[PDB]
RNA sequence: CUGUGAAUG
């Protein structure tokens, strides 16, 4: 352990009869907070009844000294106690509440970048952002780096939650530079192709979309949100080809297709990169889900083609005579697309979806195809799921 | 014959 000598028994361990006031008066609370046993003692002690003097001491010794606060926030054990004391200070409304919040804001702003990338200090940052004064939380947001480190924070396993929290609890006026920074084409690729940066971008997109819980307050707020949304959507749709096939970015595309409030952009995504490539994209591991979402959420006018491309939109193979449907139906990733196409037709002819005769024609074509090869499809689980619903890249030449 | 995305004691 790292406990001070005064608080140890003759075996070198922490004394059993120890009180919180002794630790506070000794001025060695720091050594206790970074220790595994001492921090547990402190968390036990502060959970009881505390006098105003003890609250004052805790505030000053935990969140009142910059170097001490930074050392505790970046500690594996100390960060929990720091969050506890932060919440306690915010919930204590005396003549020093705003002053303690000001000191907290300054302490965190002086090391923002390094604290976001810290596995323990980012917890402190998030815990402050959602409970501290909004006036000072917005000021905290402005300490975020603007150079390449902002990419790091976005792609960091821990620091991405900080950016998503900022997006969740801070008005867009204060983090619009983040939208503009992600919208950069050289940054959008790096951030979207990352495991956690993709979550960051999807969270930003979801916040900039007006819906039931995202209700605009003023005309200025609505205009700001919609202009930021348009700026980000142009960047996304200019390189939607490489995003829809990426192992992580594809989700983003799916979102823009699944969300009915992004209809416009959805349709653009279908016409710019999806169309004339339904086969090869249906044969992709990650883009096949994008094709499924497109089939599920395309307007009737675009769904009409999306069917006609797979039906009569590719030249059959001159060697085997297989068309698009035959190649996709036996494909490891395209059979899910075929099942989705079957499902939309089975749902429209029943009453789940509303040109009604075109669905009859499409379902009759697909039903013919499935009934024809009942053997091979019965050999697989995909065809097993097809028949119940009714009850390696191989491309082709465009027609 | 099934197919892909979040970090502390």
């Amino acid at each position: 352990n790292v406990l001070p000598t005064w608080s140890l028994d003759s075996n070198g361990e922490m004394r059993s009869r120890l009180s919180l006031s002794e630790v506070l008066d000794s001025g060695d609370l720091m050594k206790f907070a970074v220790d595994k046993t001492g921090c547990q003692f402190l968390e036990k002690a502060v959970k009881g009844s505390l006098t105003s003097y003890q609250k004052f001491q805790l505030f000053e010794q935990v969140i009142g000294r910059k170097d001490d606060f930074l050392k505790l926030s970046t500690n594996i054990f100390g960060n929990y106690f720091v969050q506890e004391i932060i919440g306690m200070s915010l919930t204590t409304y005396d003549d020093d509440n705003i002053k303690r919040q000001e000191k907290l804001k300054n302490f965190i702003s002086s090391q923002m970048t390094d604290m976001c990338l810290d596995k323990f200090a980012c917890r402190v940052i998030q815990s402050s952002l959602q409970n501290m004064d909004l006036s000072l939380a917005c000021k905290l947001v402005q300490a975020l780096p603007r150079d390449a480190r902002l990419i790091a924070i976005c792609v960091d396993q821990n620091a991405n939650h900080v950016i998503q929290k900022v997006v969740a609890v801070i008005p867009l006026k204060n983090w619009e530079f983040i939208v503009d920074f992600v919208a950069t084409p050289e940054h959008l690729r790096q951030i979207c192709f990352d495991k956690y940066g993709c979550r960051v971008v999807q969270t930003i997109i979801e916040k900039l979309t007006a819906d039931s819980i995202n209700v605009d307050l003023t005309s200025a707020a609505q205009h700001l949100r919609e202009r930021a949304l348009q700026r980000l959507m142009t960047s996304v749709t200019n390189r939607c080809q490489e995003l829809a096939t990426n192992e992580y970015a594809n989700y983003i595309i799916q979102h823009i297709v699944s969300n009915d409030d992004l209809a416009v952009y959805r349709e653009c995504i279908i016409e710019k990169c999806l169309m004339r490539n339904l086969l090869s994209l249906s044969q992709e591991k990650f883009a096949s889900h994008v094709v499924e979402k497109a089939f599920l959420h395309a307007p009737m006018e675009l769904l009409a083609e999306m069917m006609d491309e797979i039906f009569d939109g590719y030249m059959p193979h001159p060697g085997t005579g297989k068309d698009a449907l035959d190649i996709m139906m036996f494909h490891q990733f395209g059979n899910y697309v075929v099942q989705c196409m079957l499902t939309i037709c089975c749902d429209a002819v029943s009453g789940r979806r509303q040109h009604a005769n075109s669905f009859q024609v499409w379902l009759k074509k697909l039903h013919s195809r499935v009934t024809k090869e009942r053997h091979r499809l019965s050999r697989f689980s995909s065809g097993k799921k097809m028949i119940e619903t009714l009850a390696g890249n191989l491309r082709l030449m465009r027609t």
